């Protein structure tokens, strides 16, 4: 749909950008309000920086992808400066919130139950035959009752042919990413699985950087051996043995979100 016709344009003067919340290489992040009452999260393209087509992919992905648990798409401003206007989340990025005073007292109740959502979320994504390859504590957000939603579907692809195979030149965070799509540039919903079992790490011991004490090689190295990041200090045994089967060496091995979800709630009742 053309710009005339898309619903999900809004003018500029709907926008007032606030306070900026984040500056890159390729543009801003501002908190913002919409029609002077709704609070939303502004994020802008610098001119240059790169392709408005692969800025604008994202939104054309988000207005593909909604529920409860994924950060919902509110507007595009398709001139320049481009705008992509999402839902605002008051406690912003995962990593950061678990560092905070409020996330440090968080049990661990609390903590599978994030866990849970986190899940949830990647279960619809699951089932709607997409993948995100960007699954980390950094791209979860938090609301201010403490909900967890998935975010920034930059990387995020559609799987007609059930398999997507990225370029030769194209790198991906280590830690993160499954073996056979950092060694093959394969990436399936499987994939994502090994990134979940990666967050899980970062949710129990409140944003530490996977893998302590280790450089990339060092963790190819041990992968390679049949060994699986050490646990995690303070973690429950059970969650260990669930991050475990996400780190199965065979793709159709690691079990599903669903699968994911619903162990990550019996947990959570549990305790
Ligand atoms: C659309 C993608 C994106 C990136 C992003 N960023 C980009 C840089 C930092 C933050 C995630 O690390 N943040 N930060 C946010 N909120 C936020 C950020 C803060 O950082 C100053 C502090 C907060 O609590 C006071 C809330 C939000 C959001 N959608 O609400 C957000 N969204």
């Amino acid at each position: 749909k053309p710009w005339w016709e898309d619903e999900w344009e809004v003018p500029r003067e709907t926008l007032k950008l606030v306070e900026r919340l984040g500056a890159g290489q390729f543009g801003e992040v501002w908190m913002g309000y919409y029609n002077g009452h709704t609070k939303v999260a502004v994020k802008s393209l610098k001119q240059g920086s790169m392709s408005p087509d692969a800025f604008l992919a994202e939104a054309n992905l988000m207005k593909q992808l909604q529920h409860q648990r994924l950060v919902r798409l509110y507007a595009v401003v398709t001139q320049e400066p481009i705008y992509i206007i999402t839902e605002y989340m008051e406690n912003g990025s995962l990593v950061d919130f678990l560092k905070t005073p409020s996330g440090i007292k968080l049990t661990i109740n609390k903590l599978l139950d994030m866990a849970a959502q986190i899940a949830e979320g990647m279960a619809f994504i699951e089932e709607r035959n997409y993948i995100h390859r960007d699954l980390r504590a950094a791209n979860i957000l938090v609301s201010d009752t403490l909900s967890c939603k998935i975010a920034d579907f930059g990387l995020a692809r559609l799987i007609e042919d059930n398999e997507y195979t990225a370029r030769e030149g194209a790198k991906f965070p280590i830690k993160w990413t499954a073996p056979e799509a950092i060694n093959y540039g394969t990436f399936t919903i499987k994939s994502d699985v090994w990134s979940f079992g990666i967050l899980l790490t970062e949710i129990v011991t409140h944003g530490r950087i996977p893998y302590p004490g280790m450089t990339n090689p060092e963790v190819i190295q041990n992968l390679e051996r049949g060994y699986r990041m050490v646990r995690p200090d303070n973690c429950p045994e059970e969650l260990y043995q669930l991050m475990r089967l996400c780190w199965k060496e065979r793709p159709e091995d690691r079990p599903t979100f669903d699968y994911l979800r619903s162990v990550l709630e019996d947990f959570f009742t549990a305790t």
